C-alpha cells in the first residue's frame, strides 16, 4: 500500500501507548491559554498529543525524526514553563522515553518505509553531502569563539521580545536537525539558513554589535570551508539532482 499510511499507523499506535502512561492527561490536549494566561508569552511552539495525532493524520510526518521533534516539544515546553524537575516534565519525559523504546523496536520497518516515502534518504550521495555539512557545522562553525548565542534557539522565557522582532529565527542546532533530515540538497539551501542567523543578529543586536561580529565569523568560516570542499560538494550536488530526477 501507501507507505505514508503504514508509517502514520505506526506513529498513531505510539501515541496510543504514550496516552496510556500514568498521569499524562495534562499533555493530551492543547494548553488552554485563557486559563494559563501567560502561556504564549513564555512558549513559542505549543504541542500536545491531540495536535500530534491530528498531524499524523494530516500526513505531516514522513519520518520518525519529524514526529519525534514535535513530541520532544512537549517535554521542552514543560521544562521551560513548569520547570525541568517538575512532575509534569518528568511525566512528559516518560512519554518521550516510551516513544524511543518503540522506535528502536521498529527501526528496520520504519527505515524501509522512510526510504520508500523519500528515496533520497537511501542515496549515498545525499548521505555523504549531509555528513560533510554536519561536520562544517560542528567542527568549524560551532568552534568559532563565543559562538554560544547561535548554537540553540533563543528561549523566549529568557528573552521575552525576541520572536516579536525575529519572526524567521534560525540557529545552528536547527540547521543540524535539518541536515539530519536531509533537508539540504545544495549549498545554496544550506546557506539560506546560515545567512539567516547573521541577518537575525543584525536585526536584533545591530550591525556593529559583538554578537553580529561573531555571527559574521560563523558565516565566513562556512564560506571558507565550503570553498575548500568545492569539487566534492559540486559532484555530490549533481548526483543528488540526478537521483531526485530519477525518482
Ligand atoms: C538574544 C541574544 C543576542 O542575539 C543572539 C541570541 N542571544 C541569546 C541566545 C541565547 C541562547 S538561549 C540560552 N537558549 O536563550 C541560545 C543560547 N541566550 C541568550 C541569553 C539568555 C539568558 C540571559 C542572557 C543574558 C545576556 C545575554 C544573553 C542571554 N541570548
Amino acid at each position: 500500500t501507501d507507505p505514508m499510511v503504514t508509517l502514520s499507523s505506526i506513529l498513531e499506535s505510539i501515541i496510543n501507548d504514550m496516552r496510556d502512561l500514568p498521569n499524562t492527561y495534562p499533555f493530551h490536549t492543547p494548553v488552554n491559554a485563557k486559563v494559563v494566561k501567560d502561556y504564549y508569552k513564555i512558549i513559542t511552539r505549543p504541542m500536545d498529543l491531540q495536535t500530534l495525532r491530528e498531524n499524523v493524520r494530516k500526513r505531516l510526518y514522513p519520518s520518525r525524526e519529524e514526529f519525534r521533534e514535535h513530541l520532544e516539544l512537549i517535554v521542552k515546553n514543560s521544562a521551560t514553563y513548569n520547570g525541568p524537575k517538575h512532575s509534569l516534565t518528568q511525566i512528559s519525559q516518560s512519554m518521550l522515553d516510551l516513544c524511543d523504546e518503540k522506535l528502536k523496536e521498529k527501526e528496520d520497518k520504519l527505515a524501509r518505509l522512510e526510504k520508500a516515502i523519500n528515496p533520497l534518504l537511501d542515496d549515498d550521495d545525499q548521505v555523504a553531502f549531509s555528513f560533510i555539512l554536519d561536520n562544517i557545522v560542528t567542527q568549524k562553525m560551532m568552534a568559532v569563539p563565543d559562538s554560544w548565542p547561535f548554537h540553540h534557539p533563543v528561549n523566549k522565557k529568557f528573552v521575552p521580545d525576541y520572536y516579536k522582532v525575529i519572526v524567521n529565527p534560525m540557529d545552528l542546532e536547527t540547521i543540524r536537525k535539518n541536515i539530519s533530515k536531509h533537508k539540504y540538497q545544495s549549498r545554496e539551501s544550506f546557506l539560506d539558513d546560515v545567512n539567516l542567523i547573521l541577518a537575525n543578529s543584525v536585526k536584533y543586536n545591530g550591525p556593529e554589535s559583538q554578537y553580529t561580529k561573531t555571527a559574521q565569523e560563523i558565516v565566513n568560516v562556512c564560506y571558507q570551508t565550503l570553498t575548500e570542499y568545492d569539487e566534492h560538494l559540486t559532484q555530490l550536488e549533481k548526483d543528488i539532482c540526478t537521483a531526485k530526477e530519477a525518482a
